[PDB]
């Protein structure tokens, strides 16, 4: 009983979280066996990030420049390398904390928890997704530089985030764990303006899903829609198109609740046409996209 | 920039969950030092939940009876005692991943952060409160009994909250790590209904300047009030009655932002007159409760 948004345990990627200085610039890195991963502007300083030329930035810097601590204790860099908008730095000492990992390129749409950093440790926890602008909407301050986003199956992390930047609208902007930002994003204290920011339709019909699995089932209705009838209100509302792909994720959800896919599609049709008239689903008073139809399941079976 | 629901690193009581058995039933427990908590009710069976008399059923069981898994590893019991609602099974090892840890008891109105787990294996973190009517609006299924809720400060762990029931409304009640229960909640399957859910006032508050230190100022007035004016307001949308005690715990957001406390409760006074218009405050569309001001503090500073 109950559907709340939910992190995943973030103890695999704490034995991560290592604190990265550079001149006078600290920020978070990511150890993963002799290697730490963290942002490539950890060489710059704030009077040069307006248009920084990271390879000569870089020139300047040697091993001994970089200052790695885990806990506190300082780990040796025996090498350093850019990649994309990351610097890996290898360390003489395997972290013996690595967890099973990959680094995977998420799509918009895609949810996954976020461990906040400062100074190498951990602030908090919090789960959020990739917008369909390419931004996430996360909680970030100065010096949360490196922190990662990442999702778990049984006991492999797989990585796909690491945050860079906060644009002056107060979303923020990041890579996949080779360095390369979501979205046209560049590592620049330069004005970047997001694009529209999209819901991800799936995502709320999950989430309408989830709520009728825990008893909230004021909104179902008498009706039902098609595929391209459906969309033509999620146009008129900066909804993402739904297209057989979506239907066919929210099978294992439309099958439990004996609910058709279109059937619920008509449900949130008519909650964009006339709004929630004072009524909250889940608890919310809008409708949520930040839950996948994969975690909606997991939540709601109870997946370790 | 940014505002999340965020919850507190879970690794610390990661290395803490183990899994205990009794006959077959099979749920949480929590392992500190040589003692393992765990809700009493791992000693019924579904068919006595109606009405148990647990000294009774304790006396058929002997220390091994009780099957404790931590990972893939059995631990031996020693010893075992029932402490109001929970029992304590000494185990012949002390947890090596104890952490600094303390057990406090809360008060409504306070937030926590929840490892949910299943099988000893945890599942997912979020943030919750102890309502003013003593249940949490949690996210629990079947064998999540024995997860616990928890504070961190720095590096000591202050758990609060131990699962054990779902009431028929799908909220959920618990014990703190001595046995008692928040609320006047039982452990048996007989109907228990909550109280009335009240709004955490002093929550709400603390969010508003959360809300206007990250750019949501929308809801900023022209307008005062006094405690006693705001009161009435309060009573009449089943919101909590706001003291001075809040007031004073509301002064360092307060001298942060420059807007006097009853200044904020004039806008919270107009937010419940007028409702929201359709608009949101930090993602919402309605007002969050569960950040008390120390959340705020913390989240708003990048306490570690
Ligand atoms: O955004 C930044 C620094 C920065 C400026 C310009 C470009 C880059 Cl890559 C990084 N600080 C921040 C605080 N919270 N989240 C981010
Ligand atoms: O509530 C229970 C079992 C139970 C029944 C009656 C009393 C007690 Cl103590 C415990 N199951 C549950 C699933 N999720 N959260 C709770």
């Amino acid at each position: 009983s109950g559907f709340r948004k939910m992190a995943f345990p973030s103890g695999k990627v704490e034995g991560c979280m290592v604190q990265v200085t550079c001149g006078t610039t600290t920020l978070n890195g990511l150890w993963l066996d002799d290697v730490v991963y963290c942002p490539r502007h950890v060489i710059c300083t704030s009077e040069d990030m307006l248009n920084p030329n990271y390879e000569d930035l870089l020139i300047r810097k040697s091993n001994h420049n970089f200052l790695v601590q885990a806990g506190n204790v300082q780990l040796r860099v025996i090498g350093h390398s850019m990649q994309n908008c990351v610097l890996k730095l290898k360390v003489d000492t395997a972290n013996p904390k690595t967890p099973k990992y990959k680094f995977v390129r998420i799509q918009p749409g895609q949810t996954f928890s976020v461990l906040a950093c400062y100074n190498g440790s951990p602030s908090g926890v919090y789960q959020c997704a990739m917008r369909p602008n390419f931004t996430i909407k996360g909680s970030f301050l100065n010096g949360s530089c490196g922190s990662v986003g990442f999702n778990i199956d049984y006991d492999c992390v797989s990585f796909c985030y690491m945050h860079h930047m906060e644009l002056p609208t107060g979303v923020h902007a990041g890579t996949d764990l080779e360095g390369n930002f979501y979205g046209p994003f560049v590592d620049r204290q330069t004005a970047q303006a997001a694009g529209t920011d999209t819901t991800i339709t799936v995502n709320v019909l999950a989430w309408l899903y989830a709520a009728v699995i825990n008893g909230d089932r004021w909104f179902l209705n008498r009706f039902t829609t098609t595929l391209n009838d459906f969309n033509l209100v999620a146009m008129k509302y900066n909804y993402e198109p739904l297209t057989q792909d979506h239907v066919d994720i929210l099978g294992p959800l439309s099958a439990q609740t004996g609910i058709a896919v279109l059937d619920m599609c008509a449900s949130l049709k008519e909650l964009l046409q006339n709004g929630m008239n004072g009524r909250t689903i889940l608890g919310s008073a809008l409708l949520e996209d930040e839950f996948t139809p994969f975690d909606v399941v997991r939540q709601c079976s109870g997946v370790t």
